[PDB]
């Protein structure tokens, strides 16, 4: 299986929709779910490969132990989970130096890539998603209770480029070129989307590409702002380089 191709249609829900959707099971492969060692999801990752997983820093905050992590893989269910999911520890945290906004989790062996289990692709270093590009951004979500509540949803979100994110009346200023925006400029959703350290994927000609790495922290979507991203791109030669050495 290729990087980014799932092998289930994602239903790729509209932009208008609130709450966004449930996803089609499955359609998002490099979904992971990262877990305590008790079995509580609290955070997203993206398989980028069998042994690697992207996430955000602030998801490694409880502990510095890679054995304290769990990498649920294929999942759909959050609680519930189908009796095909992979369980993973992991062996290896490596935080991003420049930035420690995005980790690398190493996991204990290899995924098995299967149709339910494929890692997104990556983008070329430095790539700049163009301004609208159509994205999703897909998670759990801790809100319980909610619509679609302990199921993978995914929203649909336009890119929105840094130099209009970074106006004054919406981002005024704080969005670094290590970091990208999206959701709309109006009408977007008062909530924070998929989970810390989730994916923000952009199909782009053949397949899905992981534009951005979800991390609360940089922002969440209001109404009149976009949420920001790390921009993935950016970290790209970072990544390759700590998946060859290690």
């Amino acid at each position: 299986f290729d990087c980014g191709k799932p092998q289930v249609e994602p239903k790729k829900c509209p932009g208008r929709v609130v709450g966004g959707c449930v996803a089609h099971p499955h359609s998002w492969p490099w979904q992971v779910s990262l877990r305590t060692r008790f079995g509580q999801h609290f955070c997203g990752g993206t398989l980028i490969s069998p042994e690697w997983v992207l996430t955000a820093a602030h998801c490694l905050e409880k502990s510095p132990r890679p054995s304290s992590y769990k990498v649920i893989l294929g999942a759909h269910q959050e609680v519930n989970l189908e009796p095909h999911v992979q369980e993973i520890e992991v062996s290896r945290l490596f935080l991003e130096p420049t930035r420690k906004d995005i980790a690398l989790l190493k996991l204990s062996s290899p995924a098995v890539i299967t149709d339910k289990v494929i890692p997104a692709c990556l983008p070329s270093p430095n790539y700049m998603v163009a301004d609208r590009t159509e994205c999703f951004i897909t998670g759990w979500g801790e809100t319980q209770g909610t619509f679609g509540a302990g199921l993978l949803k995914e929203a649909q979100l336009p890119v929105i480029e840094n130099k209009v994110c970074n106006r004054y009346e919406f981002l005024n200023g704080r969005v670094q070129s290590t970091e990208l925006c999206a959701g709309h400029l109006a009408g977007g959703t008062d909530s924070c989307q998929g989970d810390s350290g989730g994916p923000l994927v952009c199909f782009e000609k053949d397949k899905y590409i992981l534009q951005g790495v979800t991390s609360w922290g940089l922002g969440c979507a209001r109404p009149n702002k976009p949420g920001v991203y790390v921009r993935v791109s950016r970290f790209v030669t970072w990544i390759e380089g700590v998946l060859r050495n290690n």
